[PDB]
């Protein structure tokens, strides 16, 4: 006898550029805990169910783990896009849903079911502007960039923008893209005409890594901020070594001292030989939150007792309550399911030469 809990991860299509990091950490996170005994002894079991990348196969995703997985929370999905659409589905049928990298403003208000492990635009965007005017205090003129099909861009685009203004910075343009453009020469030409000292860019992974060596390409030689869906190292194929020098802020830092974060990133390094990225730590610390909330609740009402929608409100009613020592730092919810979390941090890609490797070395 194990305890169900879903994963509900883009684990094909481009979107598993960042969900390929969140299936790494939730195994971690699996096996971590079950070698400590589960749930008291009883083990939990992971079931993934793939979202693809868009709202339908999210909505297919979490219907099945709810119904035919019956399990007793979700991780996921990736995207806040997903997300909106998504989330209710559970909400409505009053399934705890745990959001691991779901960094759009709204997304805890979806409902009383709907917690984020992972921290909000508003707190982790503006460091990155500040990083690199720290680099350059000479920054006078920003160029904007954005997915504007894509929820979580159009939101950590307004915080970009909105600290630019409050950093007393020109703007000298914002333009539009689709995640699935490729090609993006008339954005970046109409960007560098306006000789901008910093670009920043809000998409995810394949087209923010298109969008980098494009600019570069083109002739840009300024400082670049790449939001929370570049913040993969596979983008590093994609601009290969014109991705050097991108800043991207960060909710997760390999070297802080936590016990646990030394136990996670021990795991990790031994397996994948690089330091763990943050959407690693993050699906992690949602698997953490489960795996804490069902102990703490079986202690207090034996969950093989309760039938699965009781187990299911309760368990959502625990999680919100906890104390969690993750790899991401201590954190806990507010009463609608915020993250409450204190340390962020700044990493810049360091490239190689050669362009086939490079590393994310944090800020200090
Ligand atoms: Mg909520």
């Amino acid at each position: 006898n194990t305890i169900p809990i879903g994963i509900a991860l883009a684990q094909t299509s481009n979107v598993a550029l960042l969900g390929q990091e969140q299936v790494a950490g939730a195994k971690i996170a699996e096996k971590y805990f079950n070698d400590k005994g589960g749930v008291n002894g009883t083990p939990i079991k992971l079931i993934f169910q793939d979202t693809a990348g868009d709202e339908a196969g999210t909505i297919n995703a979490f219907q099945t783990l709810i119904n035919k997985d019956k399990v007793v929370g979700i991780v996921g999905p990736t995207l806040s896009q997903q997300a909106f659409s998504a989330n209710p589905i559970a909400e409505r049928a009053k399934v705890p849903v745990v959001g691991p990298s779901n960094t759009a403003k709204g997304i805890p208000e979806i409902g009383d079911y709907v917690a984020r492990v992972s921290a909000p635009v508003s707190v982790v965007a503006p460091n990155s502007v500040k990083a690199a005017l720290k680099q350059n205090p000479n920054i006078k003129k920003v160029a904007v960039f954005f997915a504007q099909n894509d929820a979580f861009s159009k939101s950590e685009t307004e915080i970009f923008q909105q600290t630019v203004k409050d950093q007393g910075l020109e703007l000298v343009t914002v333009q539009k893209f689709q995640t699935t453009d490729t090609d993006f020469q008339s954005q970046a030409t109409n960007a560098i005409n306006l000789k901008p000292d910093l670009v920043i860019i809000s998409g995810l992974a394949a087209d923010g890594g298109n969008l980098v060596r494009q600019l570069r390409e083109l002739g840009y030689q300024g400082a670049i901020i790449g939001g929370n869906g570049l913040n993969t190292s596979n983008v590093f194929a994609v601009c290969k070594a014109l991705c050097d020098g991108v800043l991207i802020a960060q909710a997760y830092s390999p070297e802080y001292t936590g016990e646990i974060n030394k136990a996670f990133r021990q795991a990790y390094v031994d397996q994948y030989k690089k330091e763990p990225p943050q959407f690693s730590a993050q699906a992690f610390a949602a698997v953490q939150v489960y795996v804490e909330s069902l102990k703490a609740l079986d202690t207090k009402n034996k969950v093989s007792k309760i039938q699965l929608p009781e187990l299911r409100t309760e368990l959502n009613k625990q999680l919100l309550t906890g104390k969690y020592n993750t790899p991401l730092g201590e954190i806990s919810f507010t009463p609608i399911g915020e993250v409450v979390q204190k340390d962020f941090y700044v990493a810049q890609i360091k490239m190689e030469k050669d362009g086939s490797q490079g590393k994310f070395t944090f800020l200090k």
